[PDB]
DNA sequence: CGGAAAAGTATACTTTTCCG
DNA sequence: CGGAAAAGTATACTTTTCCG
């Protein structure tokens, strides 16, 4: 176990530490960066679809 | 007020390394 | 030398906010 470089918590659903140089231990930082970051893929939005293609 | 897009977190698949 | 297990990587999928 390690840490984040930005969170900081020990109990990570799945790491992302990836051995380099920083330790971005979280799942957060990396993912949710996807639209902070650039433009998120639109991989995600196919299967989003999955919602608004039942009520809309 | 409702729907669409943004967002977020878990999970599914995958890889890398260690040890029998 | 290959299997196993946890971390890695990104998409999946549901919720919420906000504007039409
Ligand atoms: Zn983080």
């Amino acid at each position: 176990s390690f840490q984040c470089s930005n969170c900081s918590v020990t109990e990570t659903i799945r790491w992302r530490n990836i051995r380099s140089k920083e330790g971005i231990q979280c799942n957060a930082c990396f993912i949710y960066q996807r639209k902070y970051n650039k433009t998120r893929p639109v991989t995600a939005v196919n299967k989003y679809q999955k919602r608004k293609l039942k009520v809309q």
